[PDB]
């Protein structure tokens, strides 16, 4: 039975909430923080200065240095530190060796670019009340710094969009000694969950109010079982009462519709309205809470006599470290997320197989179980790419071992899978069993690679194996060590098709407070665990990522690693999933806003356990779950140890047939999924896209989180996620023509609206937007690897303009050769009765081995949906490619009831890597 801190039980949460209550209550609250104007200098894209915080009635002050940066991107950055702790002029309690300064290495872990300062940014106006800086593209952005009381105001297009400290909630808890008097009851030791945090530094939280001016919707800060449009947190009907929490934790049977923390945290929030978008990124690795309220601008937000325009007020606070925030002014969603990704990284190029279907449970119990499941999937014509081994494969929960009784020949199991280009994934968690005759633990201790307690002893606690120690992946040497442990000749029973799953990396500690480590544990650098908690997961995933780059000499290849816990930047390192969900309809429905929130926070490679993890889903739920799951960028079935076997072939008819069809759709679209990952790699474009992203001009889109577009395809999905539903209402975003993917029925033309669509169990509700081209592979195979050289079908979807565009990206799916241009990237354009293929980047024609072999690979088929009538009774198209011209057969099919006119060209016979031109009509 799990115990979680509510705000009031977290000391620094209580104090910041109470500081907010006081400020909103008080008459003429002023933030007791001022820039000393004469400390101010602007140079070379950067203001620096000293804020003075007034700490008492007597006017005594402390010095907090302020750094405001204006980046070339047109992002700004605001940092506040504490001068006394920069200089070491404090004393820790208990003779702690913990670092005196404010944690300042989050940047190091997270930021990989976009830091170049804009020398074209400049002071427009100054005096000794305030200064305004102009920055970003042709100086369209303004920041007005106010000195007294400190505030910042971020503007563009003649208005404030984001304000810092307008409510006067700035709070840097300055260091103080523990002294009896000449409410401090949460300042020092705090007890929770069987543990007492010694709290050697005392109070050190950082907080700020950030207002989004004229914005009614905000989004991000995953992961939460919450809508995509975030709720208010200060009570009221359909609101929460607690702030949103980010404190990566192992939350057994986490509930729906809640601001409680889950397993990963990305403190990035965006605000969206019609044709305007902004956002912020709160770069802090400590426990972080976010309150959100919405109302009028007046101090009483329900007052009469004022403008009705809504502002969203947010109140951010973290336990320790710097106050460090980035500000994005957009003005589109695409802009914001694109800039965020320049800072924190784009999605890594994935292993192509990892977009396939993954089959998992706790546990497959032998190598015979695995090999039998493999054969059963082929027998029932259910394609999949990966079979997964959970923790029972180990020798008594020791990582880098196998149970010999149960897994006799892991190499042989390996090789059966390799017969179909399939892969094996095996779990490795960060806890190392504290036992005898275990070289891994000996090396961990002796090399000093383990996480430590508050007095420098090696931390010990309980997880799967019993007593355990934890690798300290913040330590570069622990990462270098770890890399060694995964070589094929070192990690026996693994081979080239073996990849890795990290869980329990929050870290999960069974006997620990909130199932994690004490706050006063110590890491490499002597940082407290409180400083770095939300980075821990990602440190561990990073270590594992780099271990898979090269596992034998001459190997250099893309890792695939699934993580449970994560942070900003984890997108560079692999996939995630939403942890231990439950086999129930509510969880299926909730999966979609969660997965969407992931990608709009820059970490799109995301999914939830298909079927739900806890319990036994009914057969219709499981079937629906496959129909949703084929639209997760990470698509894996998984099941708890007490759950019945539910490998998909066990479901029974008619469900087997329906689930097989879902799988085949996923596989057929694999070329378009892969292309969407490509874009995610190139500029952080989400893989599936909410309406607010694709249609920033459509106000009615803002709260919608149960449908989405796929990549660049124009495919609009809305899976059924309610019990016994046999139809679905799809919001049509705009006036373009939308076609049923299966029948080509015209659903809407001409007008935005809600359209009703037949949706029985056997139906996947999926629409094709006019204006788009996308590629698929129609030939069914048993895995993605066996699709590698099959021909493509292009679908050209036309509206009234009879124009479209789309794209296709391909490469070997495995190497870093894409970095030297070993790839095919096609842009397809439909215009004036002509489909053309050109290089996406406009490269001229040096061919490696994969590219050479692609010469045998063709577009063989083109389907045109919404074909124009003037094609009626024309029997050929003209095809040109690589100097050669020919005719190919086309059949035109006239419209018929609500079904569209379409046309089909078979046997196109043009190689996918070359320019081409096809003239219709
Ligand atoms: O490795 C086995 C599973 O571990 C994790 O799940 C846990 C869950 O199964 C349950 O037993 O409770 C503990 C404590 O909260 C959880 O950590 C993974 O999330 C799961 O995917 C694995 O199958």
């Amino acid at each position: 039975e799990h115990d979680w801190k509510k705000c009031d039980q977290s000391g620094f949460c209580r104090r910041n909430r109470a500081y907010a209550d006081h400020a909103l209550s008080a008459i003429s609250w002023e933030s007791p923080y001022k820039i000393a104007p004469e400390t101010g200098s602007f140079k070379d894209g950067q203001y620096q200065a000293i804020i003075l915080k007034t700490i008492n009635d007597h006017g005594e002050t402390v010095r907090l240095p302020l750094t405001v940066s204006f980046l070339e991107s047109g992002t700004a950055r605001v940092t506040i530190d504490e001068e006394k702790r920069q200089k070491g002029e404090i004393e820790l309690r208990h003779d702690s060796k913990a670092r005196k300064e404010r944690y300042n290495e989050a940047e190091q872990w997270v930021i990989v670019g976009g830091m170049t300062l804009d020398k074209g940014a400049k002071v427009d106006y100054e005096d000794k009340t305030q200064m305004t800086v102009k920055y970003g593209p042709s100086s369209k952005f303004e920041a007005t710094i106010k000195f007294a009381p400190f505030s910042i105001d971020f503007k563009r297009d003649g208005a404030s969009h984001i304000k810092f400290n307008d409510q006067g909630l700035l709070n840097i808890e300055h260091w103080r000694p523990k002294i009896d008097p000449p409410d401090d009851s949460t300042w020092w030791e705090e007890s929770f969950g069987g543990n007492t945090d010694s709290k050697p530094r005392g109070p050190e939280s950082v907080g700020l109010d950030i207002s989004f001016v004229g914005y009614e919707h905000v989004f991000g800060i995953p992961s939460h079982a919450s809508p995509l449009s975030l709720k208010q947190t200060r009570g009221g009907e359909g609101n929460y009462n607690e702030p949103y929490r980010m404190y990566n934790a192992d939350v057994f049977e986490y509930i729906l519709d809640s601001p409680m923390t889950l397993y990963g945290s990305i403190p990035f929030m965006q605000a969206h309205r019609k044709d305007s978008s902004v956002g912020i990124f709160w770069l802090n690795a400590a426990e972080t809470w976010v309150d959100i309220t919405k109302g009028k601008d007046s101090k009483n937000p329900l007052a009469l006599g004022v403008k009705s325009k809504i502002t969203t007020r947010t109140h951010w606070f973290s336990e320790s470290g710097l106050l460090d925030v980035f500000v994005f002014l957009g003005p589109t969603p695409k802009d914001i997320i694109s800039k965020y990704a320049e800072l924190t990284g784009t999605t890594a190029m994935p292993q192509e197989f990892s977009l396939g279907y993954h089959q998992c449970r706790w546990n497959y119990v032998s190598d015979e179980d695995v090999k039998d499941v493999d054969r059963k999937m082929d027998k029932f014509n259910m394609p999949y790419d990966v079979i997964w081994l959970d923790i029972e494969y180990t020798d008594e929960k020791k990582y880098f071992t196998w149970d010999k009784h149960s897994f006799k020949d892991p190499i042989g199991m390996g090789k059966q899978l390799e017969a179909h280009g399939r892969k094996l994934v095996t779990i490795i968690d960060p806890h190392i069993k504290n036992t005898n005759n275990y070289p891994v633990v000996d090396e961990l201790k002796s090399k000093d690679l383990a996480v430590k307690t508050k007095d420098g002893s090696i931390f010990e606690g309980w997880c799967w194996p019993g007593s355990s120690h934890w690798i300290d992946a913040f330590n570069p040497a622990a990462r270098e060590w770890w890399k060694g442990l995964f070589k094929y000749d070192k990690f026996k029973g693994t081979m080239e098709n073996t990849f890795i799953w990290n869980a329990m990396n929050e870290p999960s500690v069974f006997n620990g407070p909130e199932v994690t480590m004490p706050k006063d544990n110590l890491h490499h650098g002597n940082w407290e665990h409180r400083d770095v908690h939300n980075l821990n997961g990602m440190t561990f995933q990073n270590a594992t990522y780099h271990a898979l780059l090269s596992r034998k000499p001459g190997e250099h290849r893309r890792p695939f690693v699934l993580t449970r816990a994560f942070f900003a930047g984890s997108q560079r390192l692999g996939a995630m999933w939403t942890g231990d969900n439950t086999a129930d309809w509510g969880y299926l429905k909730a999966s979609i806003p969660m997965v969407l929130s992931q990608g709009i926070a820059g970490f799109p490679f995301a999914g939830a356990d298909v079927g739900g993890f806890f319990g036994n889903p009914d057969k219709d739920l499981l079937t629906r779950w496959y129909q949703t799951g084929i639209f997760y960028p990470f698509f894996r079935a998984h099941a708890h140890i007490d759950a019945r076997r539910r490998e998909p072939y066990l479901t029974g008819e008619p469900y087997n047939t329906i689930i097989a069809a879902a799988l085949r759709l996923r596989y057929s679209l694999l070329p378009s999924w892969y292309t969407a990952f490509r874009h995610a790699h190139l500029d952080g474009t989400p893989i599936i896209k909410p309406m607010f992203y694709t249609h920033p001009s459509e106000e009615a889109g803002l709260p919608i989180d149960d449908q989405f577009f796929i990549g660049n395809t124009g495919l609009l999905a809305k899976p059924v996620t309610d019990k016994d539903r046999t139809s679905v209402d799809i919001w049509i975003p705009d006036s373009e023509v939308y076609y049923d993917y299966f029948t080509y029925d015209i659903i809407s033309a001409a007008k935005s609206k809600t359209a009703t669509l037949d949706a029985p169990l056997e139906k996947i509700p999926l629409l094709m937007r006019g204006g788009h081209v996308f590629a698929r592979r129609d030939i069914p195979r048993r895995s993605s690897a066996l699709m590698k050289w099959d021909p493509y079908t292009l679908v050209v979807v036309l509206g009234n303009d009879r124009k479209a565009e789309g794209d296709l990206y391909v490469d070997d799916g495995d190497s870093f050769d894409y970095e030297k241009g070993q790839y095919i990237h096609r842009r397809f354009i439909f215009d004036a009765n002509t489909l053309t293929s050109a290089d996406y980047e406009g490269r001229d024609d040096k061919e490696g081995e994969w590219l050479k072999k692609m010469r045998t690979v063709n577009v063989e088929k083109i389907i045109v949906v919404g074909a124009p009538a003037a094609w009626k009774g024309k029997k050929t198209v003209t095809v040109e490619s690589e100097g050669k011209t020919w005719a190919a057969a086309i059949e035109y099919n006239p419209a018929e009831k609500s079904r569209a006119a379409f046309a089909v060209v078979k046997k196109v016979g043009v190689r996918v890597g070359a320019d081409f031109k096809i003239v219709f009509g």
